């Protein structure tokens, strides 16, 4: 509807930011893209249906690329070293009122706060526990 | 270890948080929640895969109930009225130094902001 | 909460057939007239949100043939044939409601009892 | 011929009906359109064919606009806000006698009646 706009995906505070601007939404997948090449942009898929009598599943998929750069002859080809990817799902009961939404939206806020131990374990090459 | 200790999940800016604490370490499953209650608590879920050859793949599982307090005679019973489930998975690649994990914690932090499309989509419950 | 049963065949009376809500798993919702896998009318609907501005609801429906063929003394109910039907029906999502019943009003009188498609189909003849 | 005939598709009860009459018939497929403006008349078109040497397959489709009027300089243009498509499938095995063409065009008559769980689904614009 009117939540097809662009937004910085990652903040770097300043001019170091990445932007992924609206491309597509055929077939029931929103596609964000950063830049229109192929292989060398940030991309998020979104879609949402209907999945019991009484739930919501809304998917999402972020693609996040390393970017290099390797030259033959002269010519100095930009290329991507490998990807890292994420799938997340959501459940949502149909009769939920809005206070419960932000509710959700606040769990997944704070879950992923930098003092956090999850996103800490993730960013320290650790295992949990 | 450091790593299994205790948060805030809902942050409130105060008085009013939810705070989730260590309660189990099994199979490879660590979990946090909040009460002792069966049906009264947000849960906590995550756990960590090195598969074979190049890949390090983090499951993290979250469940966000709504409360009421059904009775029958006079036991006051404090029953959810339903669990908001949600899933998570993320593959990183071995080549993978501390700043690029850095990096993707950034994207998958700031694709929650406030005021960006997914979050208000979901907080409108309709189509995207 | 339109998760009921209906009748899909109207024979004013005894001739009628219903079918009941049966299942609704990964998005779609399955009517059956039976709890029989080969002698049931079946009905299947989902609806998404296919593009920016769009609805896509689809519809499918089962209707086979059932004969009495006998082996010994058991005397097998089995389906000679199964006539298919699917349906898609998009729809902008900022329609009111008069517009979506004028739709469904469109789409209802195009099956009357005396129009040309239905009397083609009826007459297992061709168009024109 | 007996079946490329003029027929009502929307029945307003009264004298707000719509008709649409013959207007093409090309590489089999036959189309019907209400009046001849280029992008303001509702659209019905049908086709049928026998695929293989063992069934039957009807297709047919409807095009509906929300009509209206926009200005530009003094010219009065009329256009189509938005249109509805509709799809249709209906296979049939060539043995299917003509008793069994009436029971699936009765059971696709019945499937859009007036106050059935798909047709009042359609008619709010939400989830089924």
């Amino acid at each position: 509807a009117s939540n097809f706009t662009q937004f910085v995906l990652v903040d770097n505070g300043g001019t170091g930011d990445v932007t992924v601007a609206p491309s597509n939404f055929a077939n029931g997948v929103a596609e964000w893209i950063s830049s229109n090449s192929r292989s060398q942009a940030y991309k998020v898929t979104a879609s949402v249906r209907q999945s019991s009598a009484q739930n919501r599943k809304y998917t999402i998929k972020v693609e996040v690329p390393k970017v290099a750069t390797v030259t033959v002859g002269g010519v100095e080809l930009p290329v991507a070293a490998w990807r890292s990817y994420l799938n997340m799902e959501l459940t949502i009961p149909i009769f939920a009122t809005n206070s419960d939404c932000e509710l959700i939206v606040k769990a997944m806020q704070g879950l992923l706060k930098d003092g956090n131990p999850i996103p800490s374990a993730i960013a320290a090459n650790s295992g949990i526990y």
